[PDB]
């Protein structure tokens, strides 16, 4: 499995971080809790999900009881396989999991992240400070379907896309 910010397989599997990998932890480029996630994924690549070989791990975001993985699917990876891996990650880490394909589309990210809550549509708002906001519309009747507080999901989407994202119920 490829890595946006690579760590050695030996260091990840052992948890004994070499000087390079420890430096990534020390500086904050990678969080220590991510090593555990990568180790699970590498262990799964060996026998359960070889399609991970040319997938990419980008980063993980963890607020409250939700872990979000940002990935690129290899040429044999499928959304259903990611769901299976998400379930394993849920069990081992005792936390909800959403796996997001890295994409330029805020809408496609929001659809994946909020599932099974429906995205009714997305709006663009130009704000007086010269910024541009994207508003994800969801249904009031589907709050129980969101995997975390709408506000946690907004901040996560804002980080992922480095641009302000809001979720608004209607
Ligand atoms: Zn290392």
């Amino acid at each position: 499995m490829k890595m946006k910010i690579p760590l050695d397989y030996v260091c990840v599997r052992s948890g004994l971080l070499c000087n390079r990998c420890q430096s990534l932890i020390d500086s904050g480029e990678v969080f220590e809790y991510e090593v555990e996630i990568i180790k699970i994924l590498l262990d799964l690549e060996e026998t359960q999900f070889k399609e991970l070989k040319d997938s990419t791990y980008h980063k993980a975001y963890k607020v409250d009881d939700l872990l979000i993985l940002l990935v690129t699917s290899g040429q044999e990876m499928t959304q259903q396989k990611w769901i299976k891996i998400a379930r394993i990650l849920q069990e081992k880490l005792n936390i909800k999991v959403r796996v997001l394909e890295k994409t330029n589309s805020i809408k496609n990210s929001a659809v994946q992240l909020l599932s099974p809550a429906r995205v009714l549509g997305v709006n663009t708002v130009w704000m007086p400070d010269g910024s541009v906001q994207y508003v994800i519309r969801v249904s009031r009747s589907e709050r129980r379907l969101l995997p975390a507080e709408a506000q946690l999901l907004e901040s996560a989407l804002t980080k992922i896309h480095s641009t302000p994202v809001r979720i608004r119920v209607e």
